């Protein structure tokens, strides 16, 4: 055990907002968790996510990214067309990033 506390609690609270916004859009009251470092050293996630920003937001993708807990960087996709494309980019890396979807995953049933 270590850091998972922010994962469970803080991701729940963070995504709950996105849920409620999507609900507000529903008119009544894909996203990815990427384990990159697995190490609390924010510096790693800083460098790497910096690259990811300069890459993804350069080709203009309907996505947003939050860097909390160097274990996992979170990426919310409003468009899932390039989902496996961004994922591919993350796994295409030297150290390779570990990608998992929010809630449920279509692969790995």
């Amino acid at each position: 055990g270590d850091i998972r506390d922010y994962n469970d609690a803080d991701m729940a609270r963070l995504l709950e907002q996105w849920e409620k916004d999507d609900d507000i859009e529903e008119g009544d009251l894909l996203m990815m968790f990427v384990t990159v470092s697995g190490n609390p050293t924010e510096k790693e996630t800083e460098e790497i996510t910096s690259l990811w920003q300069g890459s993804l937001f350069n080709a203009n993708y309907d996505v947003q990214r939050f860097i909390v807990g160097s274990d996992r960087a979170i990426f919310m996709l409003r468009d899932g067309s390039y989902a496996w494309e961004i994922k591919d980019f993350l796994v295409s890396q030297d150290r390779c990033a570990e990608v998992t979807l929010e809630g449920q995953m279509y692969p790995g049933k």
